[PDB]
């Protein structure tokens, strides 16, 4: 089943960014993988991406939560909250990400998410470094 | 044997042109009665009979345009990445939306647009702009 | 090979009328590209493949196969096609002109006629009112 | 067998084109059934033949086979034809289906589009005026 | 290259629809100017601008039909397998034909028409007797 | 070619009539020969047929000449004088011939004349009875 394949790489994938298991993420990146956060970045290339992704280990942590997945043929839509963690500051912020699949690989990855929302995000998350909650 | 997802993705479309189109009678026939409708972080609306005549009343005022380039269904959710306008008069802003829906029973039960504040002031600039030169208006 | 081809033909077309979307998925490849001669091009086995699934519970399809043969890679086939919406039935000939490529279909051309067509509108409207 | 049936099938097709009468008459069977489809059928190979032979000098023909394979004694073509009456020519895809039975033709049954040919003639006509 | 053979056969189907069709201009031009024109067993006429012009005086009051049913061709020669129809106001009398003719250079230099007195005394019983019976009347 | 040898039957044909070789005028005629004398007679039968005419040698001859003969297809149209011999007396007409040929055979013969003709025939040949020209 192509489909339920298609979702299952997205899943093992996003799973792989917030495990830390990068051979898992280099797997599942395709050599022309376009990657967007849109309105604010554009890279070319898996590797590239994969990476970059594995040289912030250690600075940045990530979390992903699903929400909602669905597929349509070859593309995968997500409903997730994220979180962007450096040392004890962080910041959480919804993202809704849409995927292309190929044959296993992941050749477009595309994350929209709001700059009123991210701020808040990080507000949140700077009070939290004083009051601890 | 139709199964749900292929039903609740076709209830999310018909809805989506329905707004387009302004055939309300389908928008009401659309929104379930306990409908919750967020454009999130901004508003919350509930009830589907509220939403429809809202919407309604929008007629004549503001426009709604929808281009839908993905949708895909998990279960009863429906997942949306699409283009969205809003037309006043000569002004049109045009920005991407995610929506996210839950249908039960033909019926939308949630109804969830995400979109981004930054994208929509610079969907607001280039409206303005082309309010004055024609020729850099946005379209789908 | 010959055999191979026209069989991946046959299992995608009755697959269709039989609504087996799965074995559908499974027949297109990636790279497929669908054309109805004179009317419309799609490209992509997966996005095909889920316009079909999409299609389910609002038009049906018949397929009978009359003739079918191969030349390498290439399988043509002479067909009776019907689409089904609701009461209405439409029927009319297709010619299938398809490639293969280890079990999956890459090309996908389907050639009829909009007079016979018209005629099988006409037909079934008719057939709407006289269920004959 | 196969090969013979698609072989057959070519040699006529070329020998309309080239206007080959006596290879035409050679290929057709006694008992040829020949349908353009919605629109004619003759009864007859030599009646076919000389119905052919008759119109040389008023209208050519030419063939282009994209495809052509076979099963058993069937053999099916996707081409593109022409009909040429002086300066006007006429443009359009068929698809052909044939039976042959000891090298000799007895179904010959072209498929085509009235649009497809509408649109051949427009583009003729327009070709009379620009010819490009 | 296409055949004299070809040619000739076609120059005598086009006499022979211009007949029926009354299109006087092309028997004009189809007719060679030394015709031998026979009714066999009836009447010899000489030229084929007199022929063409006797032809051209009849129109309106006798219109003609023309049926082939198979024509072939031997060199220069073109025979005809026909049923003919003479109409005179209500009145159609029908009857078989065989023509031979002759062709050079696409004009008609011989045009020889058989028939028979006794299938054309039937035809002139059945024309007289639908005259009266709408209903018998030959056909083409 | 077809055409030529659809011709050729007929040729064959008529000249065995008029010569009298009762096995070529069997072997030409079709097992479901049509034969019209048009509005005089029809037989079917190759067989009954060339019985007929076998049955006939010694009583009357035939003789046969084309003039023009060409084919449409796998029919065959013949301009012809011929001619029926009784004894003395002889008999001679027009004929316009139509014939179809399927596979060598001669499947339909149909012969046209005028009886006014054959009547000016038959007076001639009763005057040449008593003045032999
Ligand atoms: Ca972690
Ligand atoms: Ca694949
Ligand atoms: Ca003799
Ligand atoms: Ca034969």
């Amino acid at each position: 089943p192509e489909t339920t394949e298609a979702i299952r790489a997205v899943e093992a994938f996003l799973n792989a960014l917030q495990n830390e298991d990068f051979d898992t993420v280099d797997a599942a990146l395709g050599d022309d993988l376009v990657y967007e956060n849109v309105g604010f970045s554009r890279i070319r290339g898996g590797r590239r991406t994969a990476t970059l992704l594995r040289r912030m280990q250690g600075r940045v942590g990530f979390e992903v939560k699903i929400h909602r997945i669905g597929a349509d043929g070859a593309a995968v839509l997500t409903e997730r909250t994220d979180a962007l963690i450096i040392g004890p500051l962080r910041v959480q912020f919804w993202v809704c990400g849409v995927f292309e699949v190929d044959d296993g690989r992941i050749t477009l990855w595309r994350d929209y998410f709001d700059v009123y929302d991210m701020f808040k995000g990080l507000l949140r998350g700077l009070v939290a470094l004083v009051v601890p909650s």
